[PDB]
């Protein structure tokens, strides 16, 4: 999978090893090889949640399979947990959009996964 | 819903109260509680529309329901109107991708909306 | 269509005219007037691919139609080729999410394409 997090939290508050932790945790959560996992963190964003600019985050998780009711609940617990612990963002100020991608709609290495 | 606007307009040109206005207007437009609305503005982007670097914007609106033919036309009029008035972006240089998300695919507060 | 590229490569490494090149190349690849094509490049991002922060990119291509198995493979060869040549990013460190949008879900000029 690939995970993206956009947040108003400042870059200086993103701890060393954050991308690495996300990569490993997502590998364990989806059972996928970490070598194909991509993570992207975007701090210092101009955003609001409920009209308030206290710390918040807007994220997305794309995956070819491994997306579903129970799985997404598990991913949300894991990811909100990491955002609260590492970036001090309250879980109720985090949204995560989940996308189950068809292999044919994911390009990589001059081709697709189809 | 959550609304994201990516634009080449510089940060200094984003007026005070913009995020607040988007939050209130989207709440009114969708009938959703403002406490749930998330807004994200990304200025100073390197982008082109029709090959031209004049002011433009690429946006997205995700919502669990309240997405449809007539509704999307109304949101586009509302949002393009705000971008034109506040950021001075011509409506024909704005694209807005609409997504009707399944509740199970939207994470929040350690779980999902399902 | 609209093409977005998020990458960790330096802004200084993005060639002048890259946005125009992407615009013209995509116009040819889709047989669409360049006037409709939007391109967005985001450099200097904090990201990792396979746990490594060597050059990589996360992209998306949204189009109303013209999305499919064979077409996406073609777009991937074209886009990875440009990223490798212009941004020096290895094709195997690039992901491109393809989206076939319904006209009703694409806002533009105060309305939608429906
Ligand atoms: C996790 S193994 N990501 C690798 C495949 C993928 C899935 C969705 C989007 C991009 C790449
Ligand atoms: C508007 S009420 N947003 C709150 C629920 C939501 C819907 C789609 C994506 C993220 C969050
Ligand atoms: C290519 S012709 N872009 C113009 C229509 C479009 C399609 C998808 C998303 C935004 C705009
Ligand atoms: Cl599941
Ligand atoms: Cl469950
Ligand atoms: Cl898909
Ligand atoms: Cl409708
Ligand atoms: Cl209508
Ligand atoms: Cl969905
Ligand atoms: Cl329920
Ligand atoms: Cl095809
Ligand atoms: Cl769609
Ligand atoms: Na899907
Ligand atoms: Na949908
Ligand atoms: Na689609």
């Amino acid at each position: 999978p690939m995970f993206i997090v956009n947040t108003n939290v400042p870059r200086a508050s993103v701890p060393d090893g954050f991308l690495s932790e996300l990569t490993q945790q997502l590998a364990q959560a989806t059972g996928k090889p970490p070598q194909y996992i991509a993570v992207h963190v975007v701090p210092d964003q101009l955003m609001a949640f409920g009209g308030s600019s206290e710390p918040c985050a807007l994220c997305s998780l794309h995956s070819i399979g491994k997306i579903g009711g129970a799985q997404n609940r598990s991913y949300s617990k894991l990811l909100c947990g990491l955002l609260a612990e590492r970036l001090r963002i309250s879980p109720d100020r985090v949204y995560i959009n989940y996308y189950d991608m068809n292999a044919a709609n994911v390009g990589w290495n001059n081709s697709t996964f189809a």
